[PDB]
C-alpha cells in the first residue's frame, strides 16, 4: 500500500563546525525515487522538468512528498531542483542543497576529541503506511589529502533507517502515528597538529620556565619575578581563548591554563615560606633547591594523571 | 459562536542568547487544530496539503487563521507547511519554524544567572469573539547528556492561555477589543562550570596573590611591584570583557575586577604611607605586617557582603 | 479632494543601536486607515483580509498606498498584513514591521550622551492633493524595568505632521511638488552604569596611581617605573577601544587616556630634568617631593578644563 | 529611432565602507523618464501604478528597461517602486534602492586618504542605438554637522554619460556594440579627528620616551629598559592592528610603528656597543650623551622622509 | 542529436577569501549560446526577454537548461536575466551573478602561497547526448594597477572542457550518464607586503635582540630578562594569530613563532647552565660569550635549515 521511496544522498562538503551552537553545514545533492501512475512523455523518452517547472506539475496533480531534514537548522538553502518523469511510471526527484545541521557534540577532549556529523530525512506529513523508505544511499568522497583538512573522517557513512512512533496526534488504529526515517552518519576525528605545536607545547616550555624561579638567588627576586610569570599566564589565556572555539565548558587547554596559575600561586606560597620557616631568621636555602625540581617532577607527575 | 483552536507547540532547540538585544532562537513545530464545516474528500481519509498547495486553498476561500507570535523578532523562517483536511470537517495546520524571540532577561547576576525563555501565541485579526484558544500543549525533548549543553532547562514548560485587551482600536463595540493569547514559558539556569575555574578562580588567585606585595623587603621593591599588579588587573579585565557576554551593568565577575583595582590601588596608599607615617621617613615595619593579614581578612569581609 | 490618512504606530522594541552607521532597529505595527467607495462584504460584518489575501484585492482595483518610510535603510522586514474592509467603505491597513532606522546621532557625550530614535512616515507616490495625513498616535510601552536596559527612554513620543516640497520634478507645476509626512521621535538617554563602575573608574585610579611615581627615592626606581606606567595606559587603551563603540572622533574616555599618556610622558620630562636642573647638576629632591602634589593638583586643573 | 532615457539619481546614504573588498553601501532613489506612444489611462489625469502591479503591466506587454547598476556587487535591494503613466505617451519609472558599490580605493595615505564613491549606470540589454542616456541629475542632502560623521564630501557629484566598445558579441552590422552609461562620481575625505589623538600623538610619546633610555646611568638599567620598550611597540602594534581598517599593505602609521621597532633595535644596538667599544671596558659615555638628541633628529629625520 | 552550446564567462572582481571555509566570492557574467527551432519574432528583428518575462517563455515551452555552477557554495546571487530570441532559432541567455566558489587552497606557505580561483559549469539534467558544451572563452580585465589590490593574477585564465562519469547515478542505465563540464582555473599570488614588513620584519628584530640577553654581565639580570622576553613572544603571537587568517594548520610565521618560544626556553638553560657547570659555582662566563654568536648563529644554522 505504503509508496517505497529510494534515497540517495550525495555528500560534496561538510564544513563550518559551529562549537557553541553545536552546528555544522553540509553541502550535497539529494536524491529520491519512487514509482507511480503510469505516464504519457514526450517521444515517450524520460521527461525532465526543472525548478520553477515543478510548480506546474504539481499544480496539475503530480505527488511529489515534502521529505524533511529531521535535525536541519532553519530551512536549508535548496539549489536546482529537477523531477524525471519515466514513462514506466517511476520519478526521480533531484535537488542540490546547502543546509547547517545539528547534533549532540562533546568537544570536551578538545582538541582530541571525536564527532559523529548526521543527517536526519523523514516525510512531513505521510506516516509509514503511506510513504515508506525502501533504501538508503550514501555517498561521499575519499579525500586523503587529509592534513589540510581538520577532521579525518574514519569511514564511509553508516546509514539506519527505522520506525518512529509520535504519540501526540489524531491517529486511529494503532499504526498511523510512525514515520520512517533515514538518519546518516559520518565518524570524524579532529586533526590535533596546529593545536598541538601552536598552543600545548609554548604552555608546556612557559609553565616549565615558570619553575625556573627557583633557581633565583636573591629572595626579592623571586617573589618579584613570580608576578611577572603570573602575568604571563594571564597573557597567554587571553591568547588561547580569543583564538580557540568558544565552549559552556573546560577543554585540555583550559585546564592547562588553570594548572598554570596554581603551579605559580603555588610558588608565592612557598617562595614566601621557606623565607620565614626556621629560626634565626636563615634564608631557609634548605627548602628551596629542593623545590628546583619538586615542581617540575610534581607538575610532571601529578599532571600526568589526569586520565580522567 | 467563536471558533475554538487547539494549540500544540514541539520545541526543538533552543539557543544563540543575545545578552544586548534580549533575544535568544527557538527550534521547533507549532500544530493548530480547528473544526468547520464538513467536506467530502477523496475516498474518506484525510487530504493531505503541502505547502505551496496550503496557498491555493486559501485563495478559493479556505480559512486558515494568521496566528502570530507576539514577541518574536522579524518574520520567522517557515519551513514545510501543512493542511491536513479532515472529512468531519475538522481541518489540522502543521508547520515547521524557527525565530528569534524577545523578553525581559536579566543578567545582573552571573555566570549564576536564571532566565526563562518565552513563546507568547496570539491571532493577528480576530478577536476573542472569532477565534480562541482551546487549550495548549507543549513538548519538550528530555537533555539527559546536559552536562555539555550551554543552559540546563529546570523543568517542563508552563502554559497559560488568557485575554488581552488592546485599549487603542479603530472600531469598539465592547465585544470586540479582546484577543486570546497563549503564553509558555521554560525556567533556565546558565552552566556555570567554565565561567568558574577558567574566570572567577584565577581571579581570586591573582587577587590573592596581589597581597604578597607587603611581604617585599625594600620600600622600592614593594611599590614597584604594585604597579606590575596594576597591570595585570587591566590584562585580566580584558581577558574577560573579550570573551564575556557584553552587558549595559556590572556583573558579579565585574565587581570582582573593580575589588581587585581598589584592593591595589589602597595597597598603593599604604605602601606609600608607611614609608613617611613615623617620624624620620622610617619604613613603618610596624604598620605593614599589620596588613599581611588585614587585608587577606578585610578584603575577605567587607567583599564577603555583596548581596546587592 | 485629497483622501484623509489616520495613522497609528505601535511600537514594541528599539534596539541594536549602530555607532559607526548612525542607525538602530525598530520593531512595531503600523496602522493606516482611510474611507473610499463602499462596497459588497459577505454578510455584514467587516470583511478582513489577510497577507496574501491583499494582493489579489489589489488587482481587483483596491486602492492601497504605498506608505514608506523614509529614513529606513533597505527593505523592512514586513510580518503579517492585514486589511479589515467595512461595507461601508472605510479601510484599515495593519502591518507588523521591523527595520534599520536612520538619523543623525552626537555620541561625543558618550556615555552621558542623549539621543533621539527617530520615525519618517511618508507616502511614495501620492502626493498631499492625493492623500493626506489627518492624524497620527504613537503609543509605547511603560518601561518599567529600565535598569536592565541600555537605553532609558525619557517620555512618550513626540508626533510631527508636515508638508515637503520636491522640488526636483517633472510635471510639477508648483502645486504636486508637496507631500505629507508624518515625522515620530522618542527621546533616550545612555545607561552610564558599566561605563562608570568598569571604564571611568578604573582609568582614574589608574591616572592617580601614575603620580605616585614621585614618591620613589632613587631615579632609576622612578624612570624605570613609568616604563611600566606607559604600558599600562596602552594596556588600558586597547582595552577601551576593543569594547567601546567605534566612532570617527574622541569620546570623554578617549579623552581620558590621552591625558593618561600625557600625564605620565610629563612626568618622564621632569623625573629627568630633576636629574640635571641647577648647579652641581644635585639630584633635585629639594624639586621632586614638591611635586608629589603638583601632579595630582595640575592634572586636576589643566586637565579640568571643561571648555570642550 | 533611439529611445531617451532622462535619469535622476537621489542619493541619501553613503556608509559602511568595506577595506578590504574595496566597497560602500549607496542608499537612495533613482528615476528614470523615456516617451513612447500615447496612452488611455482613466481619467485624463496621469496614471500611477505601485510595486507589484508593475509585474501585470508588463505581462500585458508594457516596455520597461533593465537599467543595471555596473558596479555594484550582488542585486541591490529594491524598496518600492512606482510607474507614473502619463497620457501623452511619457512614462516615469521611480524606485528606492539600497546596494554595495565596488571601486577602486586606495587606502595607502591613511587616515588622510581621499576616496571618491562612483555609481555607473547602464542598460543591461538594450544597446546606444536602441536605448540612449539623454542626461543624468544627482541630487545629494545639505551636509551641515560634518563633524560627527566618517567621511566629509567634499563639493557637489560630478556627473558624466558616455559609451562603451563591448568588443566581444555575436550580432552583425558591426554598430551594435556600444552602450549608454552613466558615472556618477562623489568625491570625499576621512575624518582625520579620532586617529590623530587616539593613535599618531600617543605613538609619538610612546616612540619619543623610547629615547629616555639614554639617560639612564648604568649599562644593565638600560639594556633591561630596551625590552621593556620594546613590548610597548608590540602591544601597540596589536593596538593599531585590531581597531584600525585590515588592509593588504601598510599605512602611514604601520610604518611609524616599523619606526619605533627599529628605533629601539637600534638603541639596543648602542647600547650594547658603548658598552664594548673602548679599550678597558670602559663605558663609552661620549657616544651615549650624544645619543639623548641623536635619536631624537635621527628617528625625526630618517621619518621625515616619507613622502611617497 | 546532442545540443552544442557555447559559453562565455566574464569576471569583474575575485575578493573575500575565506582560509577556514576555503571560498572565495566572484562577481560576473555568463553567456550561453545554442540553436534550435526557428521562430516568428515581432518586428522580425532579435526579440529580447527580460528577467521576468523569460519565466513566461518557459511555460510556453521555451528550452532553457539550468547549467549549475559545480563548485558553488549555496544558491549564488543571480542579479538581471536576458533571453535574447533570433528568428533564425538560435537562442542567447546572459545573466550577472555572483557567488561564493569552493576548491582546494594550501596555505602553509602563507604568506608566500600561491592559489588558483576556480569555476566549474556543468549541465543539472541534461547528460552530453542531450547538451554539451562546444566551446568556452573566459575574459578577465588585463594587467592593471595590482599594487593595492590583494591578489596579484600572474597569468590569463586556462579553459577546460571535459567528461565526468558518474558511476553511481539515478537508476543504472549505461551511456546514458556523462555531462559535459567546463573548468576554468586562474592562477595568483598573495600580495606579501603587508605581511613581510609587519610581521616578518618586526618579528626578526624581536628575535634577534632576545639574544642581546647574554650580554648582560649579572646571572639575576639575564634569567629575570629571559621573562619580560618570554612575555613579548607571547604578546606577538596573539599579536599576529588575532590579524592574520585563522587556520587548522601552522604556516611559516607561526613556525617563526615557535623558534622565538625556543630560543628563549633554550636561553633560560644556558644562562641557568652557566651558573652551575664549572666546579666552586663560578659563573662560566666561558661558556657564555661564545653564546653571544652561538645563538645568532645557532638559530640561524641548526634551527634555520628550512630544508627538511
Amino acid at each position: 500500500r505504503p509508496v517505497d521511496v529510494s534515497v540517495s544522498i550525495f555528500i560534496n562538503k561538510i564544513y563550518g563546525v559551529n562549537t557553541l551552537e553545536q552546528t555544522y553545514k553540509v553541502d550535497g545533492y539529494i536524491v529520491a525515487q519512487w514509482t507511480g501512475k503510469p505516464r504519457k512523455t514526450p517521444g515517450d523518452k524520460p521527461l525532465i522538468v526543472e525548478n520553477t517547472q515543478i510548480e506546474r506539475w504539481i499544480n496539475n496533480g503530480l505527488w511529489v512528498p515534502a521529505l524533511e531534514f529531521i535535525n536541519v537548522v532553519g530551512s536549508p538553502d535548496t539549489g536546482n531542483k529537477r523531477l524525471m518523469l519515466f514513462p514506466d511510471g517511476r520519478v526521480i526527484y533531484n535537488a542540490r542543497f546547502l543546509g547547517s545541521f545539528s547534533n549532540d557534540m562533546d568537544f570536551r577532549l578538545f582538541p582530541f576529541d571525536r564527532q559523529q556529523f548526521v543527517l536526519e530525512l523523514e516525510p512531513f506529513s505521510y506516516n509509514n503506511q503511506q510513504l515508506r523508505f525502501s533504501d538508503i544511499q550514501v555517498y561521499t568522497e575519499n579525500i586523503d589529502n587529509e592534513e589540510i583538512d581538520e577532521w579525518w573522517i574514519r569511514g564511509k557513512a553508516s546509514t539506519h533507517i527505522s520506525d518512529i512512533r509520535y504519540d501526540h496526534l489524531s491517529s486511529v488504529q494503532p499504526n498511523q502515528n510512525e514515520f520512517s526515517r533515514i538518519t546518516v552518519r559520518i565518524d570524524a576525528v579532529r586533526n590535533p597538529s596546529y593545536y598541538l605545536w601552536s598552543f600545548i607545547l609554548p604552555l608546556g616550555l612557559i609553565i616549565a620556565a615558570s619553575w625556573s624561579v627557583f633557581w633565583l638567588e636573591s629572595f626579592s627576586e623571586r617573589l618579584q619575578t613570580s608576578f611577572t610569570l603570573m602575568l604571563t599566564v594571564v597573557a597567554y589565556a587571553f591568547y588561547t581563548s580569543n583564538i580557540l572555539p568558544r565552549l559552556p565548558y573546560t577543554t585540555v587547554i583550559d585546564q592547562m591554563i588553570i594548572a598554570g596559575y596554581g603551579s605559580i600561586f603555588a610558588a608565592i606560597l612557598l617562595i614566601i615560606f621557606a623565607h620565614h620557616r626556621q629560626a634565626n631568621g636563615v634564608e631557609d636555602d634548605l627548602l628551596i633547591q629542593r623545590c628546583r625540581l619538586a615542581f617540575p617532577l610534581g607538575f610532571l607527575a601529578i599532571g600526568c594523571v589526569l586520565v580522567i
